[PDB]
């Protein structure tokens, strides 16, 4: 059904310690952090200055996955420094359970997130940097509204970068 998303908390750590310690999840994101290191890393107080904020996707009740959105400029430690626009927002995302995944419920919390940051009327275009070796991710993010761009040199090794503007938005909400 329909996937939605809320902030996380803190009383949502133990849970994503242990999420992130999947094996479908390890070979994408990190890795293999200890409780204390997600505690110390993804506290919301301690990503806010990061500016990211988590968020847990749900889906009939359940928490069915992670996802976070971070304001690219300024962002630090090497990251978007060629980012001029404050609008720009990035996003990263996880499904919890290895039987849910190619099932298409991430391309929908793509979207759930997508429409969630461009109701911040000051958000001009949503970005993301999947590793090039993550073809499934990069598919996903497609088939959410994502365009491929080019490849990028980050901290974490280059990325196929994709964005979704505000305006290819607008006009993908109806076919009028
Ligand atoms: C910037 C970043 O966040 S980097 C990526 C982040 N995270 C991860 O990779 C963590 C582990 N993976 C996941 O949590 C999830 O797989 C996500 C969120 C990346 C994607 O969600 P999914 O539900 O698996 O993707 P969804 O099914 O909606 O779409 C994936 C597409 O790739 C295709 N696909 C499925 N498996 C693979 C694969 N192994 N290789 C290539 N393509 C694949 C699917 O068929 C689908 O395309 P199609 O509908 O045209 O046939
Ligand atoms: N100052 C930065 C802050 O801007 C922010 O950077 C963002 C990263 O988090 C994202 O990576 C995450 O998702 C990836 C999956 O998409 C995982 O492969 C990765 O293991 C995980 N970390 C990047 N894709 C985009 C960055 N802008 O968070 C960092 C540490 O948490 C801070 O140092
Ligand atoms: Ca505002
Ligand atoms: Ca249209």
């Amino acid at each position: 059904d329909s996937v939605t998303l809320r902030l996380m908390t803190e009383h949502d750590l133990a849970m994503l310690y242990e999420w992130l310690n999947r094996s479908h999840i390890v070979e994408w994101w990190g890795a293999r952090p200890t409780l204390a290191d997600v505690q110390e890393q993804y506290l919301p107080s301690v990503l806010a200055q990061e500016s990211v904020t988590p968020y847990i996707a749900m889906l009939n009740g359940e928490p069915i996955g992670y996802a976070q959105s971070y304001v690219a400029l300024g962002s630090g430690d090497g990251w978007w420094e060629e980012e001029t626009d404050p609008g720009v927002r990035g996003i990263d995302q996880l499904l919890a359970n290895a039987s849910q995944l190619g099932k298409g419920l991430g391309t929908k919390l793509v979207r759930a997130l997508v429409e969630l940051l461009f109701n911040d009327p000051e958000v001009t275009k949503i970005q993301t940097d999947p590793s090039p070796s993550n073809l499934r991710a990069i598919r996903c993010y497609e088939k959410a509204g994502f365009e491929r761009q080019g490849t990028v040199t980050t901290p974490d090794g280059p990325a196929v970068y994709m964005v979704q503007t505000r305006q290819a938005f607008e006009r993908t909400r109806s076919d009028a």
